[PDB]
């Protein structure tokens, strides 16, 4: 009856805060940040302060609905309620006759950086090893598909090399295009307090508009988008004019590369800018020598980058000035500016040239730290593999010896997981508008309202009756409504977790309430789903041959409940412990998944801790070897796995050094022109997350900002006669929507840009956005696009 407190990572952004929840009675009435977790130290965004009413929605889904029409299976039948019993037979079959008739490469799943890793990684043994379709991709190809990219092309291996850490040790803050003061708050408070603290710390703060975090630049900046590349590539120039090269660093630790260019933008090659395309989707590149290098950026001078970017000269000179300075130890901070992005790949590694020729990097308060958005991007999407052309830890399809290793550990036979790349996020909406995908399972995301361009493909090909949606949610979304199957899901706190954040801290959580009604886990869902099929009914035989004994096993059998993932007992949790999957299936299946996972990266730089060491901690940052946490990878003294004397070792390329690629300003796939005059670019505001199906379920957060706004610069409405508060359509070549025109707001765009948040479902922005991707990670550029207001 006093109030029950165990922690928890935060819900919500990629920050990964610790925080202490207070259940009684089965509910959670209070949370509050974690004391003792390092993230936070308790402090809390107004969105962690809400968490204990993110589950208690209105209209919180309960059981199973299909879509009916007298007594059987209708694409245009209203939902009506079914048993679980029924809404498996339903996938049954439907998964069955996918596979029947044109296999694996029919069926998809949709998954998230907001899955447990345990959902993350059994989803992908699912449709991997089970199913054999590479068909599952997830939320994170809208997100962090660039900055991974730009990591293996970089260095090697995924994700950032420093830390939180670094923040109470930096001199100088730049962020690319980072709105932190509202998308990672704790993160901006600790800035906050280390630059007003401290007279001799600079913070320079490049943005499309004028926003929250520009209240503590020094040096603010407006750039015109795509120019980024531009201020990029001069500032490498800059650090060549003033022989500010690091020339030890330089000498022993990169390489030089020249990438391909004029790829077109990830559009359906009908297009005119594929047919116009020269390297259309290359990613190759080769070695270049230095004084080609230098030849390179020098076309990048301060005067074309001023007139190419809008930016005072003076203004680009004191921001270049912080990366040459040999004694300023710099972080550079990046989020969905350089992500989503035609060329965010590029602009991911011509950050990071800045930094490799200063030999800026792996040092506490000095590196580039590519920020992530969601809770577990890293430690779900990215860290177990949850991408059409993943393997765990890194590892890829493509890769003969990779998919030994796991065809190898799993017990499954040689060759079953598939070798030819699956379907990415954007080619999942393009394969289901052309009736090539017919069976489409949704999870943990909101993709009609999430997914750039819905009008075009993706609305049509969910709708399309020769194809099944099934989307499981806590709530009933616009996701939800287009669908044809919806199964009811437990959410965050209502099941055993772990999420890892994006200083690679993994942090888990024990389940301590319980969802309503038959409201099951993804988890759940998943590993029940396995039991309805049978070897033989998913592997062809002389698959079958290779091994006979598995020959009548379920996909149960031979992906969750082998020896190997059923080895440790339910009796390992407390007496008064809730674990409802594990209770059902009698043993501690989180456990035995996550130990079977670990395995694949311990050894190999990823190294997660025994399982146990996350529940008693307040999160791990991996490589984490001999008890040890590891702060900042591939310097020597921080990192276990570079030998003394190394000084630093990139060991994600065999001749472990970082690789510098030189590469071009392009311009983004649509820029204004005379009939659609002005920018369009996207994002969120501090209260809302998302889509808004869980915050705009909260009161008091709906109180606060009710309905997306359309934020124009004063002449831009004055001259079109439009005043604060007035009614204003928006519209692109895709389609349109009714918005609020707000002149006085927190975002102050220059004129000529308009800026609109996602997260309102009666204003859908998505009609309006070009499903152009960066054509290397295919991540849809959302903060660019051409757009005209009407009255
Ligand atoms: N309150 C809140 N916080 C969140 C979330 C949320 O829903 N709500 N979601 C989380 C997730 S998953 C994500 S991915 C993040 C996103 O976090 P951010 O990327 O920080 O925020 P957004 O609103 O998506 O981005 C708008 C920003 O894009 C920049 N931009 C636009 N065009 C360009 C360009 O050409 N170049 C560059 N360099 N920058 C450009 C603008 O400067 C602006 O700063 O937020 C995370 N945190
Ligand atoms: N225009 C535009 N579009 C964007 C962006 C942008 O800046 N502009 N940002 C992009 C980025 S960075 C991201 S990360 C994506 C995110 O896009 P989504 O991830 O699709 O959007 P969310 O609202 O996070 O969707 C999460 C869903 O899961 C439900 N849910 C909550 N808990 C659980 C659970 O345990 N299980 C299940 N099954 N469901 C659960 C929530 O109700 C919600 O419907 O959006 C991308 N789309
Ligand atoms: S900063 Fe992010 S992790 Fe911390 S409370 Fe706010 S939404 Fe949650
Ligand atoms: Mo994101």
């Amino acid at each position: 009856e006093a109030i029950k407190w165990d922690k928890a990572p935060c819900r919500f952004c990629g920050t990964g805060c610790g925080v202490l929840v207070g259940t009684q009675q089965g509910r959670v009435v209070a949370c509050q940040g974690d004391p003792d977790a390092p993230v936070n130290r308790g402090l809390n965004c107004i969105k962690g302060y809400f968490l204990p009413k993110i589950m208690y929605g209105k209209d919180r889904l309960t059981q199973p609905l299909l879509r009916m029409k007298n007594g059987k299976y209708d694409k245009e039948g209203e939902f009506t309620p079914i048993t679980w019993d029924q809404a498996f037979d339903v996938m049954e079959e439907k998964f069955k006759t996918a596979l029947k008739e044109k296999g694996p490469e029919s069926i998809g799943m949709f998954g998230s950086g907001q899955w447990t890793i345990w959902e993350g990684y059994a989803a992908s043994k699912l449709f991997k090893a089970g199913f054999r379709s590479n068909n599952i991709d997830p939320n994170a190809r809208h997100c962090m598909a660039s900055a991974v990219v730009g990591f293996m092309r970089t260095f090697g291996m995924d994700e950032p090399m420093g830390c939180y850490d670094d923040i109470e040790q930096a001199d100088a803050f730049v962020l690319w295009g980072a709105n932190m003061a509202e998308m990672h708050p704790i993160l901006w408070s600790r800035i906050t307090n280390r630059r007003l603290s401290n007279q001799n710390v600079t913070v320079a703060v490049l943005s499309t508009y004028q926003h929250r975090s520009f209240e503590l630049a020094d040096n603010g900046i407006i750039f015109t988008p795509q120019s980024d590349l531009v201020i990029l590539n001069y500032i490498a120039n800059y650090i060549i004019q003033n022989n500010a090269i690091n020339q030890d660093f330089f000498s022993k630790h990169v390489n030089l590369r020249k990438g391909a260019t004029d790829i077109g933008y990830g559009l359906r090659p009908t297009h005119p800018l594929e047919k116009a395309a020269k390297n259309p989707g290359s990613d190759a590149s080769e070695p270049m020598s230095f004084e080609d290098y230098k030849a390179f950026v020098a076309e990048y001078t301060l005067e074309k980058t001023a007139e190419m970017t809008g930016v005072p000269k003076d203004q680009l000179e004191q921001l270049a000035q912080l990366y040459a300075d040999p004694n300023k130890k710099v972080i550079s901070y990046w989020t969905m500016g350089f992500n989503q992005h035609t060329r965010g790949v590029w602009a991911n590694n011509l950050v990071y040239n800045l930094h490799l020729l200063t030999g800026k990097i792996s040092q506490p308060g000095c590196g580039p730290f590519s920020l992530t958005g969601q809770p577990s991007a890293c430690g779900t999407a990215r860290e177990v593999g949850t991408f059409a052309h993943r393997l765990p830890a890194d590892m890829v399809v493509t890769n003969e010896k990779h998919r030994d290793i796991c065809e190898k550990k799993w017990n499954i036979p040689s060759g079953t997981i598939p070798a030819k790349i699956g379907l990415h996020a954007v080619a999942q909406d393009r394969a289901l508008k052309d009736g090539k995908l017919n069976v489409y399972w949704t999870m943990c995301t909101n993709n009609m309202q999430a997914g750039p361009n819905i009008n075009e493909e993706r609305m049509p090909g969910w709708r399309d009756p020769r194809n099944f949606i099934i989307v499981s949610d806590p709530y009933p979304t616009v996701s939800a409504l287009a669908a044809d199957l919806i199964l009811p899901t437990a959410m965050w706190v209502e099941k055993e977790g772990a999420y890892g954040n994006a200083e690679r801290r993994t942090q888990f959580w024990r389940q301590q309430v319980q969802a309503p009604g038959e409201a099951k886990s993804d988890l759940w869902q998943l590993v029940q789903f396995s039991r309805r099929f049978k070897t033989e009914e998913v592997w062809p035989e002389d698959l079958l041959a290779k091994k006979p004994e598995l020959r009548g096993k379920t996909l149960y059998e031979v992906l969750y409940a082998t020896p190997e993932v059923s080895k440790f007992p339910v009796s390992e949790l407390a007496e008064d412990q809730l674990n409802d999957e594990s209770r059902e299936l009698g043993f501690y299946l989180q456990k035995g998944l996550f130990e079977e996972y670990a395995w694949f990266g311990r050894g190999h730089g990823h190294d997660l801790a025994p399982f146990d060491d996350y529940h008693k901690a307040r999160g791990l940052r991996w490589p984490v070897v001999n008890g040890k946490e590891t702060q900042w990878r591939y310097s020597e003294g921080n990192d276990p796995y570079v030998k003394a004397g190394e000084g630093y070792k990139f060991y994600g390329k065999p001749d472990g050094k970082a690789v510098i690629f030189a590469l071009p300003f392009e311009p983004a796939a649509e820029a204004p022109d005379e009939e659609y005059d002005l920018w369009l670019s996207t994002g969120r505001v501090l209260e809302h997350w998302h889509t808004g199906s869980m915050t705009r379920r909260v009161p008091e957060l709906h109180r606060a900002f009710p309905e997306a706004v359309l934020f124009i610069h004063p002449l831009d409405a004055k001259a079109r006669d439009l005043r604060r508060g007035d009614k204003v359509k928006v519209v692109s070549r895709r389609g349109e929507v009714i918005s609020i025109v707000e002149t006085r707001g927190r975002n102050r765009p220059p004129q000529g840009l308009v800026y609109m948040p996602f997260f309102d479902a009666a204003q859908l922005v998505n009609k309006l956005t070009l499903d152009a991707t960066d054509p290397l990670s295919k991540e849809t550029d959302f903060k660019k696009c051409a757009v005209k207001l009407e009255k």
